């Protein structure tokens, strides 16, 4: 298991552009491509909107894709979007300290997040972070359930929260 195997299970895999649970049209292996619009909003600004997706999803290939890629292309994205998320924990001057501090399977896990919700949001759970840190780890499960993040993604936190927990890749075994 690693975090290529462990987002791959957290993510999935669709071929076509779809609507994540925030409201986002996604595509490949949890590729974020822009904002979906009001499920009224008006049959002209959903076509607009669908349109704006497929354009971000062009630029991103480099091709006339139509809201459709490969599997070849779906792992492209995966391994650029892996490689930013990494980055972004270094250059963040809150998350940086916290992955220094955590062993690998740790490590593996804080990514996950930060591939899920960006460096900005991840940075800001403060007090979760401290007891990271400071490696009070049922503090920290305890604490990252209080979140929109559980709530909304349970199944998910939840591996993630019992990653940190134990140290381990338990939850994604047999998975
Ligand atoms: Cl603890």
């Amino acid at each position: 298991m690693n975090i290529f195997e462990m987002l791959r299970i957290d993510e999935g895999l669709r071929l076509k552009i779809y609507k994540d649970t925030e409201g986002y049209y996604t595509i490949g292996i949890g590729h974020l491509l822009t904002k979906s619009p009001s499920i009224n909003a008006a049959k002209s600004e959903l076509d607009k909107a669908i349109n704006a997706a497929k354009s971000e999803l062009d630029k991103a290939i480099g091709a006339n894709t139509n809201g459709v890629i490969t599997k070849d292309e779906a792992e492209k994205l995966f391994n650029q979007d892996v490689d930013a998320a990494v980055r972004g924990i270094l250059r963040n001057a809150k998350l940086k300290p916290v992955y220094d501090s955590l062993d690998a399977v740790r490590r593996a896990a804080l990514i996950n997040m930060v591939f899920q919700m960006g460096e900005t949001g991840v940075a800001g759970f403060t007090n979760s972070l401290r007891m990271l840190q400071q490696k009070r780890w049922d503090e920290a499960a305890v604490n990252l359930a209080k979140s929109r993040w559980y709530n909304q993604t349970p199944n998910r936190a939840k591996r993630v929260i019992t990653t940190f927990r134990t140290g381990t890749w338990d939850a994604y075994k047999n998975l």
